[PDB]
């Protein structure tokens, strides 16, 4: 044993599984709005000797020896993050150690709030994220609703837009110390200036969780939350097309001085995390450099066009979209008026290599059996899909939904639905026929990453 | 732009830094006890298309479509973890989604405790970890002392061993709901049976944080905490030699039998642990890390690993023997595991100064707290570990040579200390003084010529 044997020689079971997943990604219409295809260059840094290093602390102030190279990598990642978002280093700092998006948000709360201090985020079924303080009527779900006191704000149900007037009314009574502007399943742009007004009136910090839209912000194809936010968090693996990781941006310098920096860094380490994952930090720096290029603006412009084309195609086939369209990378389809639930839709489409996720819609009370379906353009746009290609995607989807509707008319419970798809010979044949056409269409496009893993 | 370009071509600035770190690892004597050199096979899974997948939930019950293969990977990882520690699947389950060791411990507390419930861990300067509830006299340091109420247990400073009697005394008064058995800088074996006795008397859960010793446990070269513990957490990147990640093991199945109804009373850990990891604390699982861990766990079930782990014990003992022959003080007087903790206060040198001098000589360790220390930034000790260099085929005689180099560097550091006052001056002197810099450059060349002769797991160039 040398530790230098290749994966294919030393663990053929695992190596097969890797090829199977790579093939699955190549042959399918991958429409999960929070997924993307990472470049090989970033993946090569992710799987490197940087895994081996403990470097707790911050550059030039570490708790271990031997950190001179990872010091330069971390410093380089910080600089590339600021450049990518066109930030003045005298006005903004960045912490690049959060393991992912959820740890990044929890660190912001721990840094700025005492236990049981008050936060406000968009309610999950209305499009907010778990870590924005989500609890249901029956149960505190996110730890951000356990260690802190959360009250949600809501969409206007008639329009599908955030009700900024009701947010302002309730914020005066609830008195949050922090308000979160960021979404997981909202197809429109956020009025960050109006959020700033509310925060200024009640003396709350404004945190922008731009995880989903960060790549679009870097390419400057949509307005930037950095103009109005006190703190900005993001993941690096959605529209930024990087490895899985998180980032915290914070204002520094003179406000009228800002005191975010020391508290944010302390909350990440030593308070919440242990040793940084230097392989992820390096992979993030690689993707951030790619995001500064005119190539990336062109990609992000195409992401917007492809999502609009997808939405237009769905609207003309009679589908209901939450908020009536899109201004970003995703669409949220409310299947309730079509007579199908998100769980059944996700399953049928998955069987024909169309990959999405079921999603809550306004008014839903179950996330396991919700009424909607979320679709995103980023991943397939990275395979050079164009508007007409997304119009074809929508043809394939309708075709799968119609199969799902027919199976629903012949079954009662969800277990019956799932079994029927596999056992009925007639349905199985239409499924395979559609599957073959989808996979033949998808495999023709290029795919970022390694060729076989 | 394809996204298929190599790192060396598309980002030479990053690629050069990668190679400098690779070369630094090859040329140095890497003695950080919590570090190791991951195999190439695990690294190939770490840098894979598995990075691209969202698969929140657990196998069979996902919140996203397209999870058929990652389901198989997550299940395979769970099976290999159980096999690696010889665990009956009817009595033990494992959660393989924690991003690292600190998130693993935080999930356990969140699963089993309400906010402000009581925990007890070994005090940090005594060898316990940050996430075992550490708070100082002046501030709450770990979030495990903010969201929960902690009280530390301590070492018998006479013997350097955990004072089990004092733990029993204080636990009866403090009434913890959970006691943590596990350490970051303790060279002896933990009496888990005595831990369990205390827990049973006060009705506390017993959590074993075996992060540092997990590889030794898997190889069955030291007694296993699974016999007495309710919950077991570990990292995968120390003695297990894998990618950076965490694991949570928990008991399942029958706990007792109701004597009147004759029926089984089950453990209730599984659903709470799984819920605390997701949806409560984490978001999307890092499937590339999970796959890399499964690769490392399979390597741990081989006879090669047992021999490796046995050699780690022998190398750490030979290094402790050599340090003792040369007049050095070890906390607890030696070691029974993979590390030694050197108390340099009797020699009149602090840990920050010693770390620096050795680092300039390509001897990489870390300064560390010792019993009675008040500062972690300027502690009295130096921690040394055998796992990383044992992965490079070092044997006991090679670790004896390592101690020779260490003694040379420490002696140069004492000389510089006599010539300087403040830490910034000691440090500047190492680069300014032509003589000192020539002594350091001479020792460095010898160190690197010795270290480069040994093999290195991983890729050859990154
Ligand atoms: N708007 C929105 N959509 C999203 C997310 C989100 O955070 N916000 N997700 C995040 O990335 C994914 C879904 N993740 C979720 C997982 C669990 C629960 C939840 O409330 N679980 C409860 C209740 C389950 C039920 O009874 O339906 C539980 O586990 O008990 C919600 C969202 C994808 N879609
Ligand atoms: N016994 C033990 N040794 C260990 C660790 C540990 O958790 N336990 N570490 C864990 O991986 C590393 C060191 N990490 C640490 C980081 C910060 C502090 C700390 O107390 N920081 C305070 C006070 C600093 C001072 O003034 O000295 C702070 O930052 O405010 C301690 C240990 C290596 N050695
Ligand atoms: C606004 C926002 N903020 C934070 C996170 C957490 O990201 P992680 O999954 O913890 O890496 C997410 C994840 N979202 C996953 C999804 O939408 O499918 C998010 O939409
Ligand atoms: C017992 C125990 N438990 C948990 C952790 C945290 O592991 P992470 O650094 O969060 O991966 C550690 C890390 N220790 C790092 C060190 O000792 O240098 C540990 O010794």
């Amino acid at each position: 044993w040398t530790g230098q044997e290749s994966l294919s020689d030393s663990d053929p079971e695992m190596w097969e599984l890797l090829q199977r997943e790579k093939d699955r990604q190549c042959r399918g219409l991958e429409l999960i709005a929070s997924e993307n295809f990472c470049s090989r260059a970033a993946l090569e840094a992710l799987g490197s000797c940087l895994n081996n290093k403990y470097s707790e602390g911050y550059p030039g102030k570490r708790y271990y020896g031997g950190a001179e190279v990872v010091d330069e990598i971390e410093l380089l990642c910080q600089r590339r993050a600021l450049e990518a978002f066109d930030l003045d280093p005298a006005q903004w700092g960045v912490n690049v150690q959060p393991y992912s998006g959820s740890p990044a948000n929890l660190a912001v709360y721990t840094a700025l709030l005492q236990p049981h201090d008050r936060i406000m985020g968009l309610d999950l079924p209305d499009g907010g994220h778990l870590t924005h303080g989500y609890m249901s009527d029956v149960k505190r779900i996110s730890a951000t609703s356990i260690f802190f006191e959360s009250m949600p704000y809501k969409l206007n149900p008639k329009t599908g837009l955030i009700d900024y007037n009701q947010l302002a009314l309730t914020a005066r009574l609830f008195r949050p110390r922090l308000i979160i502007a960021g979404t997981s399943a909202y197809a429109r742009l956020i009025d960050y200036a109006r959020m700033r007004e509310v925060c200024d009136e009640v003396k709350a910090h404004l945190l922008a969780d731009m995880a989903h839209i960060s790549g679009l912000v870097a390419a400057k194809v949509i307005p930037s939350p950095f103009k109005h936010a006190d703190i900005v968090t993001t993941t690096t693996h959605k529209t930024l097309r990087g490895a899985r990781s998180g980032l915290i941006f914070y204002r520094k310098g003179v406000k009228a001085p800002y005191t975010f920096e020391d508290r944010i860094n302390f909350a990440v380490f030593p308070s919440l995390q242990g040793g940084p994952h230097n392989h992820a930090i390096a992979a993030v720096a690689v993707a951030l450099k790619q995001a500064c290029t005119p190539m990336f603006r062109e990609y992000s412009l195409q992401v917007l066009k492809n999502a609009r084309a997808m939405a237009d195609a769905l609207l003309e086939r009679g589908y209901s979209l939450v908020s009536g369209g899109t201004d970003n990378h995703l669409v949220l389809v409310d299947l309730r008026p079509k007579g199908l639930d998100g769980a059944r839709a996700e399953r049928v489409l998955e069987l024909v290599s169309i990959t999405a996720n079921k999603n809550t819609c306004p008014g839903d009370r179950s996330a396991i059996t919700p009424g909607g379906l979320r679709l995103g353009a980023p991943a397939l746009t990275s395979r050079q899909f164009r508007e007409d290609d997304f119009r074809r995607v929508v043809d394939f989807i309708d075709e799968g939904v119609n199969i799902g509707l027919e199976v629903k008319s012949k079954t009662a419970k969800l277990q019956d639905f799932k079994s029927f798809l596999l056992k009925d010979s007639e349905t199985s044949q239409r499924l395979a026929n559609l599957r073959q056409r989808v996979e033949q269409f998808a495999r023709a496009f290029p795919m970022p990453g390694f060729d076989e893993h």
